[PDB]
């Protein structure tokens, strides 16, 4: 039966991207000071099945079933059988890209959120801003499928090969709400432009957490290709040159200004390369993927240093990877790719708008929605923990 | 060559299992003391190496070989060739297996068994309890073979897909043993009902750890199926809700009773909710993937504080998660499993009987057998440290 | 499209060769000291992207490019676009294997070599000693070529199936170079004979490390088959026996000699298994595979204790495992190896002469030229850090 490559294919790209799970845990983990070590790998573990949990019961269902009024998907609840012989590897799949994007949201707020607050918000995440707006950017995009209808922007030309937007930028603008409601760390920054560095206490946890996100990111990119043709290993070979001129750019920057702790940016650098080419990583030639993943790497790094200019405490640096990254990576598709992967009826100009509209999208309803949401909860159930808590640390204060 | 698919197939399943031994290394090694650290990973990798060998030149033999009496097989020794053009793909994943169970055992006794101990009860695991009763129950399941016979359990009907017995429980088992008779780490328990907590020193490690072990999982299931259909990624899935509702279920119960250190009981929730899919993978629906792992889960955690209520210590809840879930899921393919996969003249209640007659000759081996033959050992070569190598720590006490 | 199950395959392969370079990190990282924590970590991501860069750029081109003189190859310069639909996957998995010869190096001179230091080296190691040594011996073995010629060295006979030479001969080389030149660590030797230990702080994640390592040669083995046919499954078994029998053999001499620290020894022997495996595994019988693996274990214990004797301060052993491991592995080679692979007109004396100059080459280029360039680099920039930095560790002395 013809259709076995293509699920074993599926299968074995979800499990790279289950990888990208305990490269999260690691990344965070080192960053992070040894009194608020536990609570990181909690909350990582306890996310992830939640939004699993989610996903299947009707987060699926939401993004990707026959749309009711084009907002919202409306059945494959409880996914378990179909007719679709393609459709359950999928599932899983898509499964774990909802986990991938809820996880994120979680290495901004370490050392100062509470564990239920964590939970609360990925469910938010799971439950109603991921699938929905994976609706709309994807909701006709179902492997295998005969009867499926585009979402609204979809059907509109949006293109996003991986989810620079979908998952990465999602991610990015609820960690963003996130770090704004609960506030920076005590001690991070100080009276008018003072800013001091709080640094992790195992930070070759980070670079292993570097090194399985970035192989993770090659099942992220391949199991989203759709389909096998002679074309599949140039997206392994963008995704390889996207992470490594990201973080090669960073390296340079870094070396010439003499940057402290520069393990820090070279490997956001990395990251954020990678998630630039996420957008397209199929329409791209290899020069193009250098080109973007090194710029993304720049971005990072300048964007990290304005993010403390502003007084805003995001401890691994997702809006400087994920977001920024993100938005690039979706803008600068229209720049970049072969015209051949847009609407007919579509110039370079065209795309820009519609990738623009895509951003500006998701940034009103990811960003926008959360934050007003979020910033309701928390006056009524304080996300920030109490002061003794995070001096102390929350595994022997919160974790006993 | 249509046999190319399969075995590619079965080697990158064999490889994935391989990262379950990186799992328990990380799972173990942050669940123990600084002082304590260094053992653990010494007997990991020693303990790999250990049982390939055994398996290669004999284990294999016994387990898989034609059956002389129906007790032990015995042909394939030091097993190079072969006419069969699946067998090798199986003999290395079944390799993988063995090494599998024998690690299990060896979280539980950690922090007071000395090394030669762990090298001695791997030597038993590998060579006569692990093999013996694998050929009993899966002595006829070669990949590929035309002129294999049954084990005797097999042949009575005994199901296990991919080892929550034949693994797991046998695993468990032999755990159970060896910390009945070690006996507790000094402090662990104090005079009448006392219970103090010891704590690891890298609880980080112990999440990357167990979505490392989940990730092999995938590979440990998928490459047990023995073949491809258009069923195969059902087994994925239900790997996927067996493993995130076994930790939703105690995420649950432990926001509920407010339990201290609850990343220690969701993550052994998820292994056990892995554990007990592992029986029925390949015949159950998604719903009771879920339901399945969901109970092992809460099973688990109530079994670990049975076990502390009893004065065992079990370090890394070896039997909560494998020898419970191994129990649980090997009964629970009698009630749930759709039963056009038991043998035709078999009802539930016929299944329920001979499953629960396989959980019972397991105990009765793997127990029973390894408490007497241990108990015996430890008379003239005793097993436990030194109390001044327990209070010091292995490294500085045992390894200089 | 019959290229679409080989191009898959090669992707996983290069996937699984990319997970050695979180195992790498994970190995050196515990073998240090926490004041040196950091520094191991941004050398192995910087020294990624530096060589991914380099191999893209032209180091693919001076190794696989049409051959002008014979010396280096002339074309492939930011590779592309192929009519070949082998040659972008790849050109991937030989990206991955340049970044593994490099990574290599730099665990040698860990503790004291100025971050710059390691950048300048990996910049050798990937423009000119790697690819060139490697278009010498393995010019003509593009996937899929109709076109190629072979190098001079692959011309004459030489044999190496996965680069016991290639990869870890080079980079032992130069590692060997760079431990002599920058010299020992402060503290590690005194006097006449003395010899201090010095003692990693993180060695279960050293453990992790070997692990990691052990499961991405299967791909780094795997992906250099060249095709597919029903004996890949048998360099799988081989990897799998050398690795563990490269380790046993350690433990059995390290039981008996009551080693300290004996985890160290135990997995450089698994290594060491593996690299001498590398040239062979194609070739060799299972019960070779062992015997070649457990010599290679053998050896690397007693290198260790000879380098320590000669006042060499290698690390984490890079000398003792890739260079003594990939001599033997290239050597036995001619010993061990079924005929039929060699030339028709060659003998195991014809071949074992062949296998001898190729090993000499790769000192005389790999250890030679570094050696002298190195040098001259160090008069005029030193690469050894200050006495202040190398006490008071890189971290904090040199990352601020
Ligand atoms: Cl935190
Ligand atoms: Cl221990
Ligand atoms: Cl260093």
């Amino acid at each position: 039966s013809e259709s076995f490559l293509l699920n074993l294919w599926i299968l074995l790209c979800a499990c790279l991207v289950l990888i990208m799970q305990a490269g999260f845990t690691c990344f965070e983990s080192g960053n992070v000071r040894n009194k608020n070590s536990v609570n990181v790998a909690l909350k990582n573990v306890s996310d992830f099945c939640v939004c699993a949990v989610c996903y299947w019961a009707f987060g699926y269902a939401l993004m990707y079933g026959n749309s009711i009024d084009g907002i919202v998907g409306a059945n494959g609840f409880f996914y378990s059988t179909t007719t679709n012989s393609h459709e359950t590897s999928f599932f899983l799949f898509q499964l774990m890209f909802c986990c991938t994007s809820a996880t994120i949201i979680s290495g901004a707020v370490a050392e100062r959120m509470r564990f239920t607050g964590y939970i609360l918000v990925t469910l938010l995440a799971a439950s109603l801003i991921y699938p929905l707006f994976g609706h709309w950017a994807w909701g006709g995009r179902i492997l295998g499928s005969e009867t499926s209808t585009p979402g609204w922007l979809e059907q509109l030309g949006f293109i996003d090969f991986a989810g620079a937007t979908v998952v990465h930028s999602v991610g990015g603008w609820m960690a963003l709400a996130c770090v704004l409601i609960i506030g920076p760390r005590l001690g991070r920054f100080n009276n008018k432009h003072g800013v001091n560095q709080i640094f992790g206490d195992n930070l070759p946890l980070t670079a292993l957490g570097t090194f399985l996100l970035f192989l993770g990111w090659f099942g992220f990119n391949g199991g989203s290709y759709g389909k096998i043709d002679d074309m599949l290993s140039s997206v392994f070979v963008n995704t390889a040159l996207g992470g490594t001129f990201g973080g090669f750019v960073v390296l340079l920057i870094c070396i010439w200004q003499q940057s402290l702790l520069s393990i820090r940016f070279v490997l956001n650098g990395v990251l954020a390369g990678l998630v630039a080419i996420t957008a397209s990583a199929n329409s791209i030639s290899s020069i193009d993927a250098a080109t973007i993943g090194g710029i993304s790497g720049a971005l990072s790094f300048f964007a990290t240093i304005l993010l403390e200019k502003c007084k805003i405490d995001d401890v691994v640096s997702v809006v400087p990877v994920h977001l920024i990254g993100g938005i690039w990576g979706t803008l600068a598709l229209a720049i970049f790719a072969d015209g051949q992967y847009f609407i007919a009826g579509n110039s370079r100009v065209d795309q820009f708008l519609i990738q623009l509209l895509g951003v500006v999208t998701c940034g009103i309803f990811a960003f926008g929605l959360p934050y007003m949401l979020i910033r309701l909860l928390n006056r009524v159930y304080p996300l920030r923990v109490s002061p003794r808590v995070e001096i102390l640390g929350l595994n022997f204060g919160e974790f006993g």
